[PDB]
């Protein structure tokens, strides 16, 4: 009964977040093991900024140099490296809160949980989606850098995204925890452009079958339709194609709904085709899209 | 740089959550120093929850019917008291997380974080706020009594909310930390009205705010008016009454903004009374009421 944006349970996370303080630049980082991971423009300059070479500027620096301070107490750095766009540095401790954990780079559509910090410290969490034009729209101001996306298996912690940047657009950018940007984004200050986003037509699918369990059933109506018939009209207005995968993966909750999947793309048709005429479905005026298939089934 | 609905990190009130099992009846508890608290209705039965006679059935128990389990280590119960609505068991331990805490009841308008729990185990964060009416539209499932709502200042944990029951509507309701309910709510399974609902007017003009923060201006417009006028608007519309106290609060944002609050409330009466036209304001169709003049600063 109900329906909402849930996030992760925090905790796990938290324990792990730590203050990385590179000359003047201050911004977050995660500590795992006997490693600190962090954004590696941390080591960047007012003027580096527009192209920095970092090459050159990681090789000026020194262990010394680099300030990792977890709550209140300091650690030492005994190693520094760059995997592509982070920062490594080893540490003489490690973490005794450093959970079951993982890195894994997850696929435009998935979903997973924000723990926004600054200085080291947590502010705020919240569910977000990784976009099919691979930007984020979170909450992120000066020193959100470093915060981490995440998913809890059950006792496993599977690090997808470190945050990086703001483009121009106020949309955000990020790497895996092996410092891979998702999508064709650099850590420079030039013109990037963010590309076509889509919604992403499954997430609205889940999230329909999530309404009809909740008891909002006035958008289902007694039209079927064709698998390439809907994506026409998911062309016409923005939608992610929808494929015979996405069919497999909303089976269980066709199999609980009693709606076959075909007969949901017809509601959503109609939904495009002619709006919700101010109604309402679960508290939204739009098709919400950030509810993967299995985060409906996870809320039940 | 975005806004969104972010929860407080949830880390501290994990530590306090475990499992509290009565007969066949299971559902969550709150750990702080050495007592327990959870719904009182713990203790009742299919046929009770009619109309239960709490006296009644809480002196047939004694402690060791009551079966408290922190994750999975068991603790000793060694006194059971009622205060209003909730049960208070005395046990061995002292939870060694107990953080800094406090039990206020708070104010309709007033947004807190849920950690959702089933069998004492974390399963997701939202925030939500106490509806004026004084229900709240949440994500709880079987087993989800006993999860509680709570604000944290800096390093103290501001308790404010245990739930306990859902409505035949699909709201929530629940009790302060001291057992009060909030509303005209019982705790037995009978006819009860929530009754009529209205918005959050406060929190609106401060999530309109928010979006001038964020690029958003299209809701702007040259007008004014009186606090008179405009409630008169709200009135019509089921919005509550906007006081000079409301006012107050949000002459931060207005500072901020430049923007007088009666000129926010101009546009507020524009988009009641001509909707949206389709638009956006931070990506919600709705003119949402979920966030506090303070939550806006907070998150700034
Ligand atoms: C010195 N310094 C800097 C930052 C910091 C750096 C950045 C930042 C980092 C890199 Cl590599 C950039 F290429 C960059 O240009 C992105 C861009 C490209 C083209 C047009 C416009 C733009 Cl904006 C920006 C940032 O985006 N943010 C931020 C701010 C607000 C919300 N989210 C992220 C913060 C920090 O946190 N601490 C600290 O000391
Ligand atoms: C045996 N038993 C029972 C519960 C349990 C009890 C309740 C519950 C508790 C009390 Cl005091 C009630 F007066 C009650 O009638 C509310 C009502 C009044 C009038 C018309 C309809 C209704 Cl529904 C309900 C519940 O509402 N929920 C729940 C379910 C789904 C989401 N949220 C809350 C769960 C439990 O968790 N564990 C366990 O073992």
């Amino acid at each position: 009964s109900g329906f909402r944006k849930m996030a992760f349970p925090s905790g796990k996370v938290e324990g792990c977040m730590v203050q990385v303080t590179c000359g003047t630049t201050t911004l977050n980082g995660l500590w795992l093991d006997d490693v600190v991971y962090c954004p590696r423009h941390v080591i960047c300059t007012s003027e580096d900024m527009l192209n920095p070479n970092y090459e050159d500027l990681l090789i000026r620096k020194s262990n010394h140099n680099f300030l990792v301070q977890a709550g209140n107490v300091q650690l030492r750095v005994i190693g520094h490296s760059m995997q592509n766009c982070v920062l490594k540095l080893k540490v003489d401790t490690a973490n005794p809160k450093t959970p079951k954990y993982k890195f894994v780079r997850i696929q435009p559509g998935q979903t997973f949980s924000v723990l926004a910090c600054y200085n080291g410290s947590p502010s705020g969490v919240y569910q977000c989606a990784m976009r099919p034009n691979f930007t984020i729209k979170g909450s992120f101001l000066n020193g959100s850098c470093g915060s981490v996306g995440f998913n809890i298996d059950y006792d496993c912690v599977s690090f997808c995204y470190m945050h990086h940047m703001v483009l121009p657009t106020g949309v955000h950018a990020g790497t895996d925890l092996e410092g891979n940007f998702y999508g064709p984004f650099v850590d420079r200050q030039t013109a990037q452009a963010a590309g076509t986003d889509t919604t992403i037509t499954v997430n609205v699918l889940a999230w329909l079958y999530a309404a009809v369990i909740n008891g909002d059933r006035w958008f289902l109506n007694r039209f079927t339709t064709t698998l390439n018939d809907f994506n026409l009209v998911a062309m016409k207005y923005n939608y992610e194609p929808l494929t015979q995968d996405h069919v497999d993966i909303l089976g269980p909750l066709s199999a609980q709904t009693g709606i076959a999947v075909l007969d949901m793309c017809a509601s959503l048709k109609e939904l495009l085709q002619n709006g919700m005429n101010g109604r309402t479905i679960l508290g939204s005026a739009l098709l919400e899209d950030e509810f993967t298939p299995f985060d409906v089934v996870r809320q039940c």
